[PDB]
């Protein structure tokens, strides 16, 4: 367990892309990003691979380190100062990954919390949801893939603190997000991405799903939601990768050559809840798939769940 690194208030993040569609990368202004902003992947790919390690058993000490690098920037109130903005809001939205996989990392292993970590990790928990929900309420901030992502955090914190608002607020961002699918399974704003249409929507599907299952945790079924809505979209992301025909049509734009990967593996949990699975398998197969943003290992939490019985 390496000490917790530094959390510090204040994020200064840098937005790399250079057209109006956001769907052309300026490198150099990436590994600007990259080097910007790693302290806040480095704390997510850690928390993740603490409470992966957990969640394989007799590894306890794993869990606990989880809870350690939680507690020590809960105690520094990361992410709670100033998100500075330099070409666009890329440090609130950074406060919006790294929250949802701190919140992640901490459903998964608040088992083990002392007194203390629940009440320090809980009341940042909140204030981070508070503040990544503020954001919101201006309405020049578009509610694309970014307010669906914001909702991870926010329901992992729901459902970790068993806080029945918060849970409201999560349901609402999820079903904002289903109410926006259109009946040929498109999400505007996302079909908006030029040549990363098909990947965009693959994203915006991701936290969706994701929200779902941890409704699930609470014995919910969040798929009835407007039921079949989801799938028309999750449908569309299996068949692009197929054939981007589609995509190709409607966004007008060649679609950017990808396999499926890392948040891509929504589609462990989803193809167990679709009414035709099996045309999740080539998605599947393309496993396994990890994301620190999502709480680590999709696979093995799709099969074991996401919160380890201790
Ligand atoms: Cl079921």
């Amino acid at each position: 367990c390496p000490a917790p690194p530094p959390g510090s208030p204040d994020i200064r993040a840098i937005g790399y892309y250079t057209d109006a569609a956001r769907s052309v990368i300026d490198p150099r202004l990436k590994t600007q990003n990259d080097a910007a902003v790693k302290p806040l992947n480095a704390f997510a790919a850690h928390v993740a691979k603490f409470a992966d390690a957990y969640a394989k058993g007799a590894d306890e000490a794993a869990g606990r380190c989880a809870l350690t690098w939680l507690d020590a920037w809960a105690r520094s109130g990361a992410m709670l100062g100033r998100m500075a903005h330099v070409n666009n809001d890329q440090s609130d939205y950074m406060r919006q990954w790294t929250h949802g996989a701190a919140a992640m990392a901490y459903l998964r292993t608040q088992a083990l919390a002392s007194e203390q970590q629940r009440t320090d990790i809980e009341t940042w928990l909140k204030r981070l949801s508070a503040a990544n929900l503020a954001y919101w309420d201006n309405p020049k901030h578009k509610r694309n893939n970014h307010y669906y992502w914001t909702g991870v955090g926010i329901m992992a914190t729901a459902v970790a603190t068993r806080d029945d608002t918060l849970l409201n607020t999560a349901q609402g961002i999820y079903r904002a997000g289903i109410d926006a699918i259109e009946p040929d399974g498109r999400l505007p704003m996302e079909m908006a991405r030029k040549r990363l249409a098909l990947h965009y929507h693959d994203y915006a599907t991701a936290p969706l799903v994701l929200m779902a299952e941890m409704a699930r945790l609470q014995g919910e079924d969040w798929y009835t939601y407007r039921q079949g809505a989801l799938e028309r979209l999750a449908a569309r992301v299996a068949d692009g990768y197929r054939d981007p025909s589609w995509f190709n049509t409607q966004s007008g734009a060649v679609q950017e050559t990808a396999t499926p990967k890392a948040s891509s593996g929504w589609v462990e949990f989803y193809r167990l809840r679709s009414p035709d699975p099996m045309r999740f398998d080539a998605m599947h197969a393309a496993g396994p798939f990890q994301d620190p943003r999502m709480g680590g290992n999709l696979t093995l939490m799709a099969q074991e769940g996401i919160v380890p019985l201790p």
